[PDB]
C-alpha cells in the first residue's frame, strides 16, 4: 500500500524530503515542528527571497477543518490596523499543496521553553521575565478587543518564541487550539500545567483563562520550573491549593467537578478530599519567588533589578494574575498600568 500517489506516510503526513521545492518557489530545508494537526518546516521563498515557516496539515478532514478555523482567525486578526498585531505570528498566505493545507508564516526563533532548557531549568532574568510579560500582556489586551474575542486556549512556553535569538520581541504562535467567546462545545483544554480553575472544575470560561496561563508562565520563566506540574487534574488542583489556599466556597458551590476534589463537610464548607501535599495555602509564592533571598535558589543576590521591592512588585502582579475568580482576575488592560511595569 502506498498513500496520496506516495507523498504521504499512513499517518495523513506528508513525508518531508529536505531540499525539495514546491510550485517552483519554496526550497524545503528541515523540520522544526510536529503536532496532530501535521508538521511545520523551515523553507526559502525564492520569490520573496526570505526564510519562511510552513505548516503542512494532515491530508484528513477533521484536521483540515480545524486548520481552516486557524486561517480565519489568523486573517481576521491581521486585519486589525493597530501594532498590537505585531505579537500575534504573521500568516503570510496558505494554499493547497499535494492535498495538504499549508500555511505560510514569517520565520521565528526559538520557543521560550528552549531557552528555559538553555539555562537548565534556572531561569531567566527577572529583567527579561518583565520584557516577555509586558509583551504577553499587550497580546492579550490585543485578543481581547471586542471584535476579535480570541481565547488562545494554549498558552505555553513553547507557543511563544522570539522573533530574533537576538531581541527580546516575541510573537504567540498556534492558533489551532483557540476560539472566540461563546457555547462551551468542550471543557478538557489548556496544557494541563497552564490549566485555569475554572476548566479544572467545569465551569464557564471566558478571555481569563489565558491570563491565569500567562501567571503560570511568568513564574517559570524566572524560576525554570513549572510553577504547578500536575500529573492528573486532581494533582494539578492540589498543587494549585497548596499555593493559592482552598478556592472560595462561592465558586465551589457552582462547580459541577468541585467533588472531583473537594468534599463539602457537614457544615458548609469545603476540603481537600485527599505527607503528599503542604496545608492549603502554605506554599507561598513570596518563597517560590525567593523575594527576601536573592530570587529562585538564591541565585540572583545582587543583581541589578532583583531588589526586593522588585520582587514585590512581581509578585503582586503575579497574585492578581492567579485569582481563583475569573470576574475579578487581572485584565490586560490593567496589568499594563501595574508598577511592575512602571519605569
Ligand atoms: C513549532 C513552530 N511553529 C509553529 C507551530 C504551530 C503549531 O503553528 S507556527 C510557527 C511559525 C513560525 C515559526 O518559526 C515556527 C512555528
Amino acid at each position: 500500500k502506498v498513500y496520496n500517489d506516495g507523498y504521504d506516510d499512513d499517518n495523513y503526513d506528508y513525508i518531508v524530503k529536505n531540499g525539495e521545492k514546491w510550485m517552483d518557489r519554496y526550497e524545503i530545508d528541515s523540520l522544526i515542528g510536529k503536532g496532530s494537526f501535521g508538521q511545520v518546516v523551515k523553507a526559502y521563498d525564492r520569490v520573496e527571497q526570505e526564510w519562511v515557516a510552513i505548516k503542512i496539515i494532515k491530508n484528513k478532514k477533521a484536521f483540515l477543518n480545524q486548520a481552516q478555523i486557524e486561517v480565519r482567525l489568523l486573517e481576521l486578526m491581521n486585519k486589525h490596523d493597530t501594532e498590537m498585531k505585531y505579537y500575534i505570528v504573521h500568516l503570510k498566505r496558505h494554499f493547497m499543496f499535494r492535498n495538504h493545507l499549508c500555511l505560510v508564516f514569517e520565520m521565528l526563533s526559538y520557543n521560550l521553553y528552549d531557552l528555559l532548557r538553555n539555562t537548565n531549568f534556572r531561569g531567566v532574568s527577572l529583567n527579561l521575565t518583565r520584557k516577555f510579560a509586558q509583551q504577553m500582556c499587550t497580546a492579550l489586551l490585543f485578543l481581547a478587543t471586542p471584535e476579535l474575542s480570541i481565547i488562545h486556549c494554549d498558552l505555553k512556553p513553547e507557543n511563544i518564541l522570539l522573533c530574533n535569538p537576538k531581541r527580546s520581541a516575541i510573537k504567540i504562535v498556534d492558533f489551532g487550539s483557540s476560539c472566540q467567546l461563546g457555547q462551551r462545545i468542550y471543557q478538557y483544554i489548556q496544557s494541563r500545567f497552564y490549566r485555569s480553575p475554572e476548566v479544572l472544575l467545569g465551569m464557564p470560561y471566558d478571555l481569563a483563562i489565558d491570563m491565569w496561563s500567562l501567571g503560570c508562565i511568568l513564574v517559570e520563566m524566572h524560576t525554570g520550573e513549572p510553577l504547578f506540574s500536575g500529573a492528573n487534574e486532581v494533582d494539578q488542583m492540589n498543587k494549585i491549593v497548596e499555593v493559592l489556599g482552598i478556592p472560595p466556597a462561592h465558586i465551589l458551590d457552582q462547580a459541577p467537578k468541585a467533588r472531583k476534589f473537594f468534599e463539602k463537610l457537614p457544615d458548609g464548607t469545603w476540603n481537600l478530599k485527599k505527607r503528599e501535599y503542604k496545608p492549603p495555602g502554605t506554599r507561598k509564592l513570596h518563597n517560590i519567588l525567593g523575594v527576601e533571598t536573592g530570587g529562585p535558589g538564591g541565585r540572583r543576590a545582587g543583581e541589578s533589578g532583583h531588589t526586593v521591592a522588585d520582587y514585590l512588585k512581581f509578585k503582586d502582579l503575579i497574585l492578581r494574575m492567579l485569582d481563583y475568580d475569573p470576574k475579578t482576575r487581572i485584565q490586560p488592560y490593567y496589568a499594563l498600568q501595574h508598577s511592575f511595569f512602571k519605569k
